[PDB]
């Protein structure tokens, strides 16, 4: 299908340089996505049910969403706000990760594939270890960049790829997907003063939730 699963991706790369520039498309985000809607997104971490209207959403709304709580962080890129926009996005782009059939190589920012065929040589004793068969296979190098303190020897390599199961394959791509919203919050500091009234804005939406959020959680129960 068409839908976004890793806003980093080759795809959404120039899904996004149609607009012109990061500026240019700066610009626009604000002429396309209200902030009501961008904090739609983030209250995601309260209520799963707030998930599935995204399952399905078009990718420039996606973008658009996602830049815009991007670059409300350009003012604003340790705390909690940081924190959040990863956790909320995280989940939507999980989400809709874990239920895709196969994954084109440009819709994922990582060398990663879906394991077609598994060696029949192996499959018994790999499930007398781990069960099921792992339905992934990842670049090895990208593994090792992603995971630095993990052991290639716990998992099954063939063919040169390295093999995980889905929960390995998201687990493994969401310290990429961090990284990446790291590298871009900060790329959006350079131009953080040429933004529309809107993105500071957005940043005040995102504070006003965690104090919801946090003033709720410690004073609850009772």
């Amino acid at each position: 299908m068409m839908i976004m699963l890793d806003p980093f991706s080759e795809k959404a790369k120039e899904l996004l340089k149609g607009f012109g520039s990061i500026n240019d498309f700066m610009d626009a985000i604000p002429k396309i996505v209200s902030v009501d809607d961008v904090i739609e997104r983030i209250r995601v971490v309260k209520n799963e049910k707030l998930i599935d209207k995204f399952l399905d959403q078009d990718n420039v709304m996606d973008l658009a969403q996602f830049y815009a709580l991007l670059g409300a962080l350009s003012y604003s890129p340790y705390g909690i706000e940081l924190e959040l926009v990863k956790k909320a996005n995280l989940i939507i782009y999980s989400e809709r990760l874990k239920r895709k059939k196969e994954i084109k190589p440009e819709e994922i920012s990582i060398d990663v594939s879906t394991a077609i065929e598994f060696p029949t040589e192996d499959v018994r004793k790999i499930e007398r270890v781990y069960g099921k068969i792992p339905e992934y296979t990842m670049k090895i190098s990208d593994f090792l960049d992603l995971v630095p303190d993990e052991k290639l020897a716990n998992y099954y390599i063939y063919e040169g790829r390295v093999y995980l199961k889905r929960e390995d394959l998201i687990r493994i791509w969401s310290k990429a997907f961090e990284r990446n919203v790291e590298r871009g919050v900060n790329m959006l500091y350079e131009i953080r003063d040429e933004l529309p009234e809107f993105y500071r804005k957005v940043l005040g939406e995102i504070q006003a939730f965690a104090e919801e959020e946090f003033g709720r959680k410690f004073g609850e129960i009772q």
